[PDB]
């Protein structure tokens, strides 16, 4: 069972998104988070062991309850509505020498967007 999100309050001190450089690309160029075969965005507060990419969405964005509907189960996962990349803080890849072409891309998407890219 799922209850309702509604207050910043309420928010964690950060929600990842977890995923790989792939789905990440494929993110910001069609220019949301989407739940594909799911309801819902999961979220986790601070994962799939394989992701090395981690997205965090901007929890104190003054048009967050604008732009998603937002719940928690009860065991501590945060299911979401579609996330617009402009709601994306941050997004954190640990970085692989076999993604470097990749990664230039990202740079280049993120700062379009304007999007911060730390690579760890
Ligand atoms: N992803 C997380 O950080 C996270 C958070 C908490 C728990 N979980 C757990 O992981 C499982 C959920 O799997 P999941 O979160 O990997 O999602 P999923 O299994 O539904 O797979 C969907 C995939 O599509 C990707 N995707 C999203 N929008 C896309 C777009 N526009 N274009 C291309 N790809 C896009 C997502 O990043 C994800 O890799 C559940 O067991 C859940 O409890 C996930």
């Amino acid at each position: 069972v799922l209850v309702p999100i509604t207050e910043a309050s309420q928010l964690p001190q950060e929600l990842i998104h977890g995923t790989n450089l792939q789905s990440v690309i494929k993110i910001i160029e069609s220019g949301a988070i989407s739940p594909m075969s799911r309801n819902h965005v999961h979220l986790s507060p601070g994962m799939r062991s394989s992701s090395n990419v981690y997205i965090f969405i901007d929890c104190h964005s003054p048009l967050f309850f604008q732009t998603l509907k937002m719940f928690r189960s009860l065991n501590n996962v945060y299911l979401s509505s579609s996330i617009p990349v402009e709601l994306i803080q941050k997004v954190v890849v640990k970085g692989n020498l076999k993604d470097e072409e990749k990664l230039d891309t990202l740079r280049r998407i993120l700062h379009e967007r304007n999007i911060p890219l730390e690579k760890i």
